[PDB]
């Protein structure tokens, strides 16, 4: 549940049509922490265990406190790590819709991820939802390099790492009803076409 590895243990043999790669905020379990599953369940209810593959940001992203004062939000070795699974999705599933998402240093890292990847595989991100974006003042609510329509930022108020501070308050804390409801449904909506307009073609 709270570790999925669905893409790095998976093989071109059985690619689904869906595959999600999700960045943990700092401090949280496993390679999804609290949120990633909440919205993976969502998914999974949607296109079925096999429409859909389950990635988090393991590995050398370790979530460190101190890495949210970086310019960026988060570290190279993270963006790195998250950059490997785009490649692996690629490369592995070439057909497949990817979507992605995070919370607090891990939608910094989400961010900073779909900003450098190689632009053929960032057209194949229908969408990115981020929960507490803590550049979300600095990136003015957007993803460098990175269409608005595919974007939903869950900025709650009182929130104050959304408008450019490196505070944590209880806001920060509340995203748990996004997870399971609006933060899917926008990520289904954006597969969902993009895999009509494969089709189509």
């Amino acid at each position: 549940s709270i570790t999925r590895n669905d893409l790095a243990n998976g093989n071109s043999g059985s690619c689904p049509g869906v595959i999600f790669i999700y960045a943990r905020g700092s401090t949280e379990s496993g390679n999804l922490g609290t949120l990633g599953p909440r919205v993976a369940s969502k998914l999974e209810a949607k296109y079925g265990k096999n429409g859909v593959w389950i990635q988090g940001v393991g590995g050398a992203y370790r979530a460190t406190l101190g890495d949210n004062a970086l310019p960026r939000g988060t570290s190279s070795a993270a963006i790195r790590e998250m950059l490997g699974h785009f490649s692996d999705a690629n490369q592995k599933c070439p057909d497949a819709v990817l979507i992605a998402g995070g919370y607090s240093q891990g939608a910094a890292l989400a961010a900073a991820s779909v900003t450098d990847v190689d632009a053929g595989i960032r057209e194949k991100i229908a969408g990115a939802v981020l929960f507490g974006y803590t550049k979300n003042l600095q990136n003015r609510g957007k993803i460098p390099s990175y269409p608005e329509d595919r974007t939903k930022v869950f900025c709650n108020t009182g929130d104050l790492v959304c408008t450019g501070s490196l505070i944590v308050a209880a806001p920060h804390l509340a995203y748990q009803s996004a997870a399971s409801g609006a933060a899917p449904e926008f990520l289904i909506q954006k597969a969902d076409a993009a895999g009509a307009a494969a089709a189509a073609l």
